[PDB]
C-alpha cells in the first residue's frame, strides 16, 4: 500500500543498501556513498571529525580533471574547507545530493525489481 518514504529508505540499513545496489546499476553509487559519509559525520565523535572530513574529500572530490582545479589549488581548497565552514559546505552538498537521489533516482527504484524486497508479504 503506502509508499516507503525516501527518508526511511536512507534511515534503514536494509532499505538503503538495496537502494545503493540500484545506484550501482546506474554507475552512480558514489552519490549514496557520499551522502552516507556526510551523515556518518553528523553522528561522529569530534576526535574523528577532522580525519573524516579529510577522507570525504579524498574519497569523492579527488577526481582528476583535465582542467585540474584540484591539483592547481589544493592548498587553497583546503583552507576554504577548514572548519565549521567545511562541514557546512559538505552539509549543503549532501542536501543537494539528497534531493537529486529523491527526485531523479528514487522513483525508478520503486518500479525496479529491488523495491519488492523491501515489502513484507503478509501471511
Amino acid at each position: 500500500q503506502k509508499i516507503l518514504q525516501f527518508e526511511d529508505i536512507l534511515a534503514n540499513t536494509f532499505y538503503r543498501e538495496h537502494f545503493g545496489m540500484y545506484m550501482e546499476r546506474m554507475d552512480k553509487r558514489a552519490l549514496i556513498s557520499f551522502w552516507e559519509s556526510v551523515e556518518h559525520l553528523k553522528n561522529a565523535n569530534k576526535n574523528e571529525i577532522p580525519q573524516l572530513v579529510g577522507e570525504i574529500y579524498q574519497n569523492f572530490f579527488v577526481e582528476s580533471k583535465e582542467i585540474s582545479v584540484e591539483k592547481s589549488l589544493y592548498k587553497e581548497i583546503q583552507q576554504c574547507l577548514v572548519g565549521n565552514k567545511g562541514i557546512e559546505v559538505f552539509y549543503k552538498i549532501q542536501e543537494d545530493v539528497y534531493e537529486t537521489l529523491k527526485d531523479r533516482y528514487y522513483p525508478s527504484f520503486i518500479v525496479s525489481d529491488l523495491y519488492e524486497k523491501l515489502l513484507i508479504k503478509e501471511e
